[PDB]
């Protein structure tokens, strides 16, 4: 998908990912609508009558609106580093966007981050129309990579990372090889023996039959747990998208925080997250409960 | 006021002032009921069967239920309020007329009754044609169904006649307008034995917090003891979740922590969304949502 999506003043999402449904924004203008070297992107301002405010779709897909990205950008930052004993350097694949970066960089503890997005057009435009959300682009503790996260890991030493965090796009795309065993092999070896790492999960509704793939493969390649934590993110497909929350180490339970955010200085700034949001992120309704056990 | 147009060009939008610039719509295949009724714009669609979703209905212009979503709901309205009461054998459901909270409410085997008022008798005909999985306990002997308006039913009721009171309304604008508000509440208190717990369809937090807040308010101050809000996970709601105002009569009651929890029920494995976990997790909100509370 690409351009054809903005039709008769609106955003249609849709896409054979979700087939027979489509979430929609009314567009108040259009900022930018370009073929990057990977992906089609789609950057507009919503109807100012609604909440939306400025979106950013990829290969047809929203990606993140004003309104809503902090749900996520404060569950996959806050729910890995506050599993972590002392979360010092920071892998983040994908993420162009500067949120999760935005979170992350709240720590105290994090020395240094890096991270890598294949589409350096992500990075540009998050800069010029997302100033809140890629504010953090700059900062000295991170450094900011253009290039593919699968051959990053690959270059990558042993033990070199505490927390990563895969925050990529749906699998249709460049990011089809970051929801695949061999990806999750080497993101396994490169956090030390206390790492965390955590996902862009997809659906329960959708596609619960990879994320119980997924679950079974990142277990079976070594790593001692995983839990899936679900969240309310109205501009993803269904309403709600989760993240697997992985821990290298046994006997780490990341469904209660380990490191709670309240005992930290930025814990009245977040919106969404809290350590009650934590906790309850990990209870699954029936049909998907077996993910978690 | 939306009706018929809302299906045009193959599928269905759900455009509506309610939650301005934004729209769910979803694959029409086949139109099974289009009409207006006494008092609705009824309309009832097959949805793609490439999609997940099967039989929909809407009530003007609003989604109200699909197959493949409507457990959600109508188990978190009857267990939550259920579960949190020692001993519910009187209930009442006002709206509802699809059936599916009475189903749940009858999985209960300390319900004696269920009374269950709905304004419109056009909605419980299709959803005995349409939804048959969904309105299979209307005709239960435990079960009285009445065609008439709940504003009007519980004023008519005597004091101290319900353990359990829910409240299955469709959305503010229609005929459930005056469902919202404070004399109507003012009479579910008074129809509410001293022990009585009540429920709602309590919107988004996304787009009606200021009313959802404005009702916590009101409700305390009718006379309920402590009112708490649960939320989940309803794709097919605008911003894909739903919450519902739980209530006391009485204080000392912690409607957040099952007081009989489900799992010593010989049901609780037939249920697809809600369990004691579930029960917990879901009073958790997003620390924007917190003052509800
Ligand atoms: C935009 S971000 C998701 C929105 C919430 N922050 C997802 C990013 O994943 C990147 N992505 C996709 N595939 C890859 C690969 N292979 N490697 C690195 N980054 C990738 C893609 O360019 C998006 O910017
Ligand atoms: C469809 S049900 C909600 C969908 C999930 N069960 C909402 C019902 O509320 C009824 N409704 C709306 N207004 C009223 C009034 N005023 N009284 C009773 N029932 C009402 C409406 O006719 C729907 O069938
Ligand atoms: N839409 C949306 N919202 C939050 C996070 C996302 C991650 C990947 C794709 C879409 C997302
Ligand atoms: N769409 C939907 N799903 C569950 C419950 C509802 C209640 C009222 C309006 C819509 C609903």
């Amino acid at each position: 998908p690409g351009s054809e999506l903005i039709s008769g003043g609106w955003f249609r999402e849709e896409n054979d990912q979700w087939p027979g449904q489509a979430m929609s924004l009314r567009v108040e203008k259009v900022l930018y609508d370009a073929p990057t070297k990977f992906q089609h992107l789609t950057i507009f301002e919503s109807d100012p009558k609604g909440p939306w405010g400025t979106v950013m779709a990829l290969d047809g897909c929203i990606q993140v609106t004003d309104y809503d990205e902090f749900v996520y950008h404060e569950v996959l930052g806050h729910t890995s580093l506050c599993s972590h004993p002392k979360p010092e350097r920071v892998l983040i694949i994908g993420g162009g966007d500067g949120g999760v970066l935005r979170e992350v960089l709240r720590h105290g503890t994090v020395e240094h981050c890096d991270l890598v997005d294949i589409d350096g057009e992500v990075m540009e435009q998050s800069k010029q129309h997302f100033p809140q959300i890629s504010r953090s682009l700059a900062d000295p503790r991170a450094t900011v990579r253009v290039g593919d996260g699968l051959a990053f890991v690959r270059q990558t030493p042993d033990n070199t990372y505490d927390v990563v965090i895969i925050d990529t796009t749906d699998p249709a795309g460049p990011a089809s090889k970051l929801f695949g065993e061999a990806f999750y092999k080497d993101v396994l070896r490169i956090l030390k023996p206390d790492g965390i790492c955590c996902n862009q999960g997809e659906s329960i509704w959708l596609d619960l039959e990879l994320i119980e793939k997924m679950s079974r493969f990142i277990r079976e390649t070594g790593f001692a747990s995983v839990q899936y934590a679900l969240m309310h993110v109205p501009t993803y497909p269904c309403g709600s998208i989760g993240t697997l929350v992985c821990s290298k180490k046994a006997g780490v339970d990341v469904t209660k925080p380990l490191r709670p955010v309240e005992d930290m200085p930025f814990a009245k700034d977040l919106k969404y997250y809290d350590s009650e949001m934590h906790k309850a992120s990990f209870a699954l309704p029936r049909f998907a409960r077996h993910i978690n056990n």
